[PDB]
């Protein structure tokens, strides 16, 4: 039995079912550079949040190894070449978050469409405006899901049930399936004029490094908004800024960025365009399910 | 009666159909309070909103006019007593904003379970506040929506599609009506312990002001979290600001007051209190889809 790192928050049900195998580890992480000589040294495996950005060098400084794995979205912290030194894979659990972060985008549509944060940001800085924070409604207008995997059927099903019309693109997924949950799917070059939205929920890739740039957004017809809960880039930042800035863009709401704490501040300063702190796979729901799909997909080979 | 004014804030959409059914009318709102007599005691029609309510007594003082209207849910503008026993009768938009206060109310919903105002009012201060706004998700948990009807029941299916069992309570709509979008029906007594969110849009009644007070919060749950986007009353909002102070309440949701512009303060000023000034039918599909209906009543009596 080899006893592991709590690198990060993760809710304590991950930690008991990680154990009733064999296996617990230290329920600690506050650091960062020169107290993290303590969890080196020793262990086999990690289990992250991801605030655990692992450095090029302190995945070959725990040389007792074979694998690590994390409770989530992707690996925003490993460099995998400095990760998979002898025999090394990382686990992750691309199922636990589904669910909530289609929660979360369906939010930001709707307040795309409204302007909610806005609103209130204002009310609560005392103002009763009841003239400039005038929406549309969603029922009709027209919706293009770039990206069709668990959590956009997901977004999709969630959404044509506001009357929404949903359209978008995957080139493996077959246009008969996309049907088969009530999203069109077309080339991009139409996608871009019949839209009253675009959501994203495609991984970052070089095929959709800045996916929609300067070229999309002068194909999508005026006022068109843009959400982004996937990951920080596939919306070219400089770009969106741009459409924002004159009128293509409506509003937008981004809930990853390119530098992951944006020290870019022009975005989430602008008026139309509302925010969040990657809380993507933030429920105390979604982390439970991930922490245990990883501690069973761990605590069970080899 | 073929003479009219639009004393608000109107998209022409209204006067166009008012025209050749046979009614010519002026262009003006700027108005004073005791000056549209002039505008309008030679002219025998009426359409208001909001701005510069139609009085008890500019129904006195002007000796013309005998039928009035407004674009929007319910009247919360005339005097309907000094209207009703002086031989006036008042049609009204009971259609128009049914699908966009729905689609409000499920916004507000989604907004408290993950704080997107919350986080992104901290987005544009510069803070990543990534565990303060760790939400909730709403697939699985139990809403209740207290009266159906159009929103009730729009609110109803469009949340279905998450995941929520939703229940809620319409005297009047029958149990096996209730159904019909997936409501069940129970009375308070029950579906208080039973809700994780709880919605409104009940009218405002001495049946209804203040449905929700220290009573009705002393059985539901703990935590709970109810929207209303109905009247301003049916929320208790003193006994409301004590419920959010002890937990018993974790956020709330509200675009109408009991005031108007409140002078109250406590409640908007909450951080787990999310806010709009009377957004709930304002958009322009809406709203000019309300210019259609009031003006075809009228152009349905010549
Ligand atoms: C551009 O090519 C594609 O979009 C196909 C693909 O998006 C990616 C293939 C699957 C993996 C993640 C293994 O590459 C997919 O099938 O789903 C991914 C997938 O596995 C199904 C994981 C992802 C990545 C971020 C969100 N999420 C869950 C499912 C999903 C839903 C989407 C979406 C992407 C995803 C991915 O955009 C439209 O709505
Ligand atoms: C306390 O008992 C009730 O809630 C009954 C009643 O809410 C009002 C009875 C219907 C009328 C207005 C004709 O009395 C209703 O049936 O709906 C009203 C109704 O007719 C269906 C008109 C209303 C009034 C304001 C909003 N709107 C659209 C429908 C609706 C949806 C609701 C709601 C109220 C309304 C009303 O509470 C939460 O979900």
């Amino acid at each position: 039995l080899r006893k592991v790192l709590i690198s990060d928050s993760l809710d304590p049900c991950c930690r008991k079912i990680l154990q009733d195998g064999g296996l617990q580890v230290v329920e600690k992480q506050n650091l960062s550079k020169e107290e993290l000589i303590a969890e080196l040294q020793d262990c086999e495996g990690l289990i992250v949040r991801s605030a655990t950005k692992v450095t090029a060098d302190v995945i070959n400084a725990a040389e007792k190894l074979q694998v690590v794995g994390r409770a989530g979205t992707g690996v925003d912290n490993v460099d995998l070449e400095a990760a998979t030194r002898k025999g090394i894979l990382v686990m992750n659990t691309p199922n636990g978050n589904s669910l909530s972060a289609a929660e979360l985008t369906c939010g930001m549509i709707m307040c795309l469409a409204r302007q909610i944060p806005q609103a209130t940001a204002s009310m609560k800085d005392g103002k009763w405006e009841r003239k400039k924070f005038m929406g549309t409604e969603l029922n009709g207008k027209t919706l293009g899901i770039l990206g069709l995997g668990r959590i956009g059927r997901e977004v999709a099903t969630r959404m044509q049930s506001f009357g929404m019309k949903t359209i978008g693109y995957d080139p493996i997924i077959s246009p008969e399936v996309s049907a088969s949950f009530g999203v069109q799917q077309l080339p991009l070059e139409e996608i871009w004029p019949l839209c009253d939205f675009i959501t994203v929920h495609t991984p970052l890739l070089p095929s959709t490094t800045g996916l929609l740039n300067d070229n999309t957004f002068a194909q999508c017809k005026k006022g068109v908004r843009v959400v982004n809960c996937a990951r920080g880039g596939i919306v070219d930042e400089g770009a969106l800024l741009r459409a924002l800035q004159s009128g293509q863009c409506a509003g937008a709401a981004l809930d990853v960025f390119t530098e992951e704490p944006p020290r870019d501040r022009a975005l989430v300063d602008h008026e139309n365009v509302i925010s969040c702190p990657h809380l993507g796979a933030s429920t105390k729901e979604a982390q439970s399910r991930c922490g245990e799909e990883i501690a069973v997909q761990f605590v069970d080979m080899v």
